[PDB]
């Protein structure tokens, strides 16, 4: 049956840099958890669901059945994304590509912050490789969506920017939460889906 | 320059029949007047927009200005479909429409109920009319997404799904929200909808 690998981190390891354990307890416990029991159940009444793995369904469903496969997806790399030492620039051949795609990383976060903060409604923001060119890009996903759908887009990191994702630490202030989350990029995870 | 009425029950008039002071201020306070001094500061930019109403902006635009009048009206009618004294069945011409619609309540409140606990992501959920037959519906809207834009279709209740709705008081618990709305839901208001 599906299953979800653990935090990183554990439940309080964001708390110190602005993402607290209650926060992160109900953002895992009830929101990513919850869609891991939701596909479960699905796979008892649609048996072809049984031997798909996350990212066959992703690729291959649609509907509700995509959006819990999705989900599940989208918030295990999440929490990739973040890490209690990361923060700060990158250094190396994730410096290289964004200077190479951006120009500066100044101007790549500027790019991040503005699609992260002004996505309208439940959604995602992320960092992705074009491989049809090799260069990287700011993209918004809006529910559920996934790169995944579009096999050139090589997920790097993202930022989960669903209300329930920063509301009990941030409430309505996002642009806060955004700027928590650049302190705590996790550079090192980046690079190894580059 | 456009503005939003008050809540009619006042910040804390909903709390004992479990929508808080601070629910219900972070959501007027924050989100809805919030996009009143965006759909502001949009008009100061642009000079034709501050003459129209937010109903004519709803009809006519699209994109982020759309977006800022919509959630402008939806949050004033979800503010009118609540109530202190309101909640349980309603009586005479409300009642009579609702079971000739729906067979009955009952079977209109599992609906209601299942569309809006049901909703994946951000979005409302709403009772309406079809003003060619005269029959209620229910109907979902994702997002800012408004019934005014539809031919035909006059609005007769709302309930917020967005998860700063009813997330401080609710976290993930959006069955329960939903339930409470149950509640305080304003049956006169829909009275004078017909
Ligand atoms: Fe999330
Ligand atoms: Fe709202
Ligand atoms: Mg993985």
């Amino acid at each position: 049956m599906f299953s979800i690998p653990p935090l990183p981190w554990g439940y309080d390891g964001l708390a110190a840099k602005g993402l607290s354990k209650q926060q992160v307890t109900l953002h895992y416990d009830k929101h990513h958890q919850g869609y891991v029991t939701k596909l479960n159940a699905a796979a008892q009444t649609n048996s072809a669901l049984a031997t798909k793995s996350i990212e066959e369904i992703i690729r291959t469903e649609k509907g509700p059945i995509f959006n819990l496969a999705a989900q599940i997806f989208n918030h295990t790399f999440y929490w990739e994304s973040m890490c209690p030492n990361g923060g700060g620039e990158p250094t190396g051949k994730v410096a290289d590509e964004i200077n190479a795609s951006f120009g500066s990383f100044a101007k790549f976060k500027e790019e991040f912050t503005n699609v992260a903060v002004g996505h309208f409604g439940s959604g995602w923001a992320w960092l992705v490789k074009d491989t049809n060119s090799g260069k990287l890009k700011v993209y918004q996903t809006h529910d559920a969506g996934c790169p995944l759908t579009e096999p050139n887009l090589k997920p790097l990191l993202t930022c989960d920017v669903w209300e329930h994702a920063y509301y009990v630490d941030y409430k309505n202030d996002r642009a806060a939460y955004v700027q928590t989350f650049w302190n705590v990029v996790n550079w090192k995870n980046v690079e190894r889906q580059l």
